[PDB]
């Protein structure tokens, strides 16, 4: 009775706000405390949850402008009673359809008591039965919450409605959640995903730990799902899930877009980083209009495996990209100490993934996998895959393998050690004949580069398109042409034409070369102009060597050592000075001089 | 009276430190609590602020070695009374000029009650009237503070003095703040900037949210301003400001330098990332000596726009760099769903920005903008701009546009889709004739690359300087020269000289080519040496083909199919074996054999 | 007595858990409170430490499932008494050998009272005498702990046992700690390292500050040491230590592996980022089998110096890599305002470091250092060093210097300003003759590139291996060969062979060139084929120009302007049409026509 009076004084002090115990909460692990929570929450004061295990017979419903703070994880614990039926998340905002505003949740454990339902049980339908569900809310801060024994998800951010909407690709669901911060939270023992987002935007997930789902379906640590956009994940860890971070959508929904991963650590997940859009992977169906923009950096993947048998024994991956446009990966380290856990492909880019770049990758220990990096395309216009600055330490019988449908690949600065690999084949392999490649270095791979069946073991540099080097300006260069070592005014405008070491010299001659020349022009076919000034070759097989101010216009007509002559004869070699002075006539077997032809000569 | 005694016992327990209520604070939203705060703060104990709205009639002044902790944002709230005049920040350190030490502020709302002044009002002068001002302090930790309705800034870190110092570029202001940590803070409804730094160093800003200024001037989410240096920003979000993160200085001050952005999300700002130095942009004034070193990664920009009319309707940008030297951008995603919000340039590098690199960029949705990336230079020595691994999804009529004053550009692995763009022009365009380019891929752009007026639609690779390929060592190669497919000892030392497929062969001959040769040398002009051994061409237009141990020293003198001859005749083709044996004399029209000249021959 | 009763009511309320004061703690800076701590900790309740300085005469031992929370740093302070002897860390888990589970520590200062021992004193042996030692524990969360005046380390995570195990390289010590989170902690005035890990895995270190060791040995801010693996460090700061972040091992231990640095700021450390494996640096001893996989991004280094004389006056570094395989650095900014602090090398990659990549580097102010970036190798197979997108502002007499033992280097997009440097030499220098280089830009360096003694000041592009440009497919190209500007079916299969501007043309001729041709083949040596169709040159020095369906099989035998002839003569020029029709015989000095040889000709 005296104690009651002292407590009344303490309560009135409101040192933390109002304690739930002030409204009758026992926190004794037995008594139903729901009414105390509802009373405290409806009072308008910030609510404090002190030490205890606070049992509730139904979900805790949160109105707008709620502050709910506990004494800390495994200190303040909130828990469903054994007798609770189906349908409710443990904690969720009051207005399920159009949402609430300004909800600040901190420092307690949510224990969903899934075990009360027996084993192997997940959510009854849609977004129902997570530990924490936030639906259509603006301005929600979720901090230092531990979510355990969850029926559906640990923490779910979604749009209005108990069900998830399936409106088709290219849509935006009404009533998104917006401005959400999830920090220093933990999710484990969940039936679907640890921390997940749907149909919501402007979300930061920082320093959280999601691990060990109860089930072996599509059970992910962090699941950026249907309708998500404008999300940052940073410095989180996942462990022992299917996907570490999954970014996706189901088929009848828009894929998450514009997602940033600013560092992550994945420990013994199946597919550490798994980006996909279900239903938008086949070549015979349209591209996803939603699956776009993922920038992911400083990614760690450790011992990816499928010991638990997730997803019908799906094969492990450090990284798997499918469906998405515009995925940029920078700074990826994959490490394993057990060669038998992942034996197919370490990193895959396939199934309509397009315009993807990988830079700064180290893959170590995958000595019984078939491929380190494996890429497949669809011969799509404007597509590209860039792979640079990759080092492989006993990872992949094929280090970097490029398959069919890839027309635009850049592969630069790849190195590999294959001495510890079970039956290595090639550091780099391509199906397509025209990859761009440079900077390959290897030891212990029998072949370094296999390009469309041809092996290169002593280094290679391959570039595509019109080529120009050591020339500061030029006119047009054909894609099967080149200009090198020249000054201004040159052009090599047709297939198989080129200019070397020249000035103001142009070729429009299919199968031709101009070298060492000035103000010269080739415009027939099979033309050669060498060491000449003001030379023109304008007929098939016409040529000039060491000639000035001369034009060879004959079929197979070659001019040598001449100035100021124009020749038109077929199969003739000519020379002269201001006029034709000799001829070797291959056609008729005649030799002609303007002056004399003589034997018995000396040169003294 | 009994309650008073119970409270005395509670107070004496000091469970949090000392409560301000112990010193007479009411926290009732009405009573002036300033004396209680001052008494508690001067006591030497850590101070606790429990639930309440604590009104104050003047600024709360903080001495050295202060710990001030509240019950949490929107729980413990500190607020200026309606009657407060002008001149004071709500909370600031005691020693305004030489500063204080060891101040730890946590878990409360600061409400500046700017509305008491009417609307449209900002700070009265210098650093006066922010919610929180830290001046010349060392070791300050600011955590979980919400700053609302601010007259000047939300949170300001500055040097000693109420005014900001304007000492000119290249200076360091006395009495900096140093070792500051700002974490999980929010700033909104401010008159200038949300969270800002001036003239201070060693600062980490982490996981903060700054949004919605009251005014439409230079009102930024995060403003790294005048005199700042050695600052890290990471995992913050800005929304609805002018600049998301601005890094700059005014004209009469040194620019912030050595600044790191380790991830950021910008939502509906005008210029998400805005780096500049006012007064140091013109070509006719000197470069900033202070604007240097920005490394920014994992940057997100969403729907940049100027609907609010900030800064006289400044045009929106995902990124704008001006004035700065040494800006490195890696991993940038810009996304919009409204083509009409930003119609000028998505990313700009101009106005004395120099030595800037962009890698790993995805820009999506900017289908009515003129330029995706736009770069302008000043023909500065040692300057460079590197653009690599960029993909554009309906963003920019010109995808990557390089303007005047750029002598050194590297543009690699750019891809674009232009089918959804309003009147697309070219994926890549340059004014300068000598960009370095490779790895372009596009669909829906009428032109792929336009290089100084010339179009390339079928791929291109352009490199600058002396060129060498498939040759492990060589002597000198001129910048208008090349050596390919050769072994050691070759050189191509003058303009328009080159060596192919040779060994120990050298040319110093302007307009020349040596191919398929050994120990050969060209040293005249217009020289050709092919398939030869020990061949020398040392006069204008001299040449040798299929010759051994021979020297052509005549003007337009060609040697064919020979061994061991030296010729000097003008306009002569010669052949021989240990001595000259025939001549075709183009000059005089003579044909000469040492032995016989005959007709009627057969070859059997 | 009444106060005692009120307190009993308060205690029973358990608002924070149980206060240590409930078990008799005074927290008066004098009374020994150890028994109160032990009693509170053994009770099974979460333990709260309120305001006070809580003295203890022996270490606080932590059992499994402990929650220990204070009122905050410099609020709740825990401190060794002056009389405490040697051997114990201030706070550590109970089971030193096989460890404990689920320990959550938050919000207090640990004061090790090292000063009680006099000055210059460090730990008595192994892991003994840190402020906080965690040995063989799973699931430990360490948050907002300030560790001061530490005898050994501030915070140490290690395997079971008081000693550290020295089991040799390539081992894994029993009983690791696992799943550790260290956040918002501070360590200073320590004898060895601030925050350190040994023989443990799955660790995140976030937003911590480690600075100012008492001693000048190997005293690091963050020390990822012997046996560590799978660690992320992000957004920490180090100041005034030897290493900012050190990743290493001692000689008789395995190096830390698979470590990620997701942003860091190093202030006035000696070697900001220092990666090494003691005993595994010499060329005459084996490579580390453990030192692998470091990905480090967004790294800041400020004024590195050795004013304090750490480590026998070790020379300062922004970055030093030795021993490690697979180090990826992206986004590094080094800045100094004092040229005299670091005068040797800014960034070094040496001493068995291999397969390292640096991208996006800005180094500013190091105007009296010998080298900006300095790299040395060991001629190791599969090795590579990639340096790209680097800008230097008055940093390094040699900007990028590559030394001996490097066979595989890629150096791209390097720029430098050297006008402010004391006696600059070259932007780029290499010892090896075959670096791959492009995109160099400089001002104020007397030489731009010095490649094995040869200077290049006007730009250079150098590539290695078989070369191909403007050709979409080909057969084999030798590493001393090339194909350019050609269509399918070509090959240049031997040393010094090449094909230009041709179709279906092949050379296996050492020292050869085919240009402007179709279906042609060179298979002797010193062969030239130009502007020809169906041409074969199959003898030494054989050649064809403007020839169709012809074969030159003679020694030094040239065919000109011909169709359908096969020649075999030595030192002969021939022409013909379906049969040989003329010959110039260099061997014997004969001129032969099938028909007539005549003088007195005109061409009209
Ligand atoms: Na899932
Ligand atoms: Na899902
Ligand atoms: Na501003
Ligand atoms: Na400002
Ligand atoms: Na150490
Ligand atoms: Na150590």
């Amino acid at each position: 009775h005296f104690a009651d009076l002292v407590i009344q004084v303490i309560d009135e002090l409101k040192q933390f706000g109002v304690s739930v115990k002030t409204y009758g909460a026992k926190g004794d692990g037995v008594t139903d405390d729901i009414r105390a929570f509802e009373k405290a929450i409806e009072s308008g004061f910030p609510v404090y949850v002190p030490y205890g295990t606070f049992m509730v017979s139904r979900g805790i419903k949160l109105p707008s402008n709620t502050v709910l703070t506990g004494a800390g994880k495994r200190n303040a614990v909130i828990r469903f009673m054994d007798s609770v039926g189906r349908g409710e998340s443990l904690m969720y905002n009051e207005n399920v359809t159009t949402g609430n505003e300004n909800i600040f949740l901190s420092s307690f454990t949510l224990d969903g008591n899934n075990k009360r339902l027996g084993q192997g049980i997940s959510g009854i339908g849609g977004s129902r039965e997570s530990n924490l569900s936030i639906r259509a809310c603006h301005n929600v801060y979720i901090r230092d919450i531990e979510a355990v024994d969850c029926t559906l998800h640990g923490i779910d951010i979604t749009c209005g409605g108990l069900d998830y909407p399936y409106l088709g690709d290219g849509t935006t669901a009404p009533n998104p959640s917006e401005n959400i911060w999830i920090e220093n939270c933990e999710a484990t023992g969940f039936g679907d995903d640890g921390i997940t987002t749907h149909h919501s935007q402007y979300i930061n997930i920082l320093n959280c730990y999601s691990h060990d789902p109860r089930l072996t379906a599509n059970c992910n640590g962090f699941e950026i799902d249907d309708g998500s956009r404008h999300v940052v994940l940073s410095n989180n860890r996942s462990k022992g899930c299917y996907g570490g971070i999954e970014i996706k959508a189901h088929g009848d929904a828009p894929a998450a877009y514009n997602i940033s991963i600013n560092g992550h650590m994945s420990v013994e997940d199946v597919r550490s980083y798994n980006f996909r859009h279900i239903g938008h992977h086949a070549a015979t169906a349209p591209q996803s209009v939603s699956a776009k923009n993922i920038v992911a950096s400083n990614l760690v993947s450790i011992r990816p495996n499928n010991k638990r048998g997730f997803q019908d024994n799906a094969t492990p991956r450090v990284l798997a990209v499918s469906a998405y446009y515009g995925v940029v990966i920078n700074g990826l380290t994959g490490y394993t100490d057990d060669p038998n856990l992942l034996t197919e492909t370490v990193v895959s880019v396939q199934f309509r993934a397009r315009n993807c770049s990988l830079n700064g990758v180290v893959l170590t220990g995958f000595s019984n996998s078939e491929n380190g990096i494996y890429v497949i395309g669809g011969s799509r216009g404007g597509d590209a895959v860039n792979i640079s600055n990759v080092t492989l330490n006993n990872s992949g019988r094929y280090g970097v393998s490029i398959g069919s449908g890839i027309e635009n690949v850049s592969i630069t600065n790849i190195s590999g050690i294959g001495d510890g690999i079970n039956s290595p084949v090639a550091l780099v392999s391509t199906i397509n004949s025209n990859p761009e490649i440079s900077g390959l270095s290897s030891i212990g791979y029998p072949t370094v580069a296999r390009v469309a069946g041809t092996d290169y073991n002593d280094g290679l540099t391959l570039f595509n398109g019109a080529f120009r080097a050591s020339t500061t300006s030029s006119g047009k260069i054909h894609s099967e042409g080149f200009i090198m070592g020249s000054t201004s005014g040159c052009e090599a405008s047709v297939s198989k034409s080129g200019v070397l070491t020249s000035s103001s010299s142009k070729t429009s001659s299919e199968r031709s070369l101009i070298a060492g020349s000035s103000t010269s022009e080739a415009k027939g076919t099979y033309n050669t102009i060498l060491g000449s000034l003001g030379a023109v070759a304008d007929e098939q097989f016409a040529a000039l060597i060491s000639a000035s101010q001369s034009r060879a216009s004959g079929n197979h007509n070659l001019i040598l050592s001449s100035y100021g002559i124009n020749t038109t004869g077929s199969y003739k070699v000519n020379g002269g000075f201001e006029k034709i002075n000799w001829e070797l006539d291959s056609l008729n077997g005649r030799i002609k001089a303007r002056d004399t032809v003589t034997g018995g000569n000396t040169w003294s």
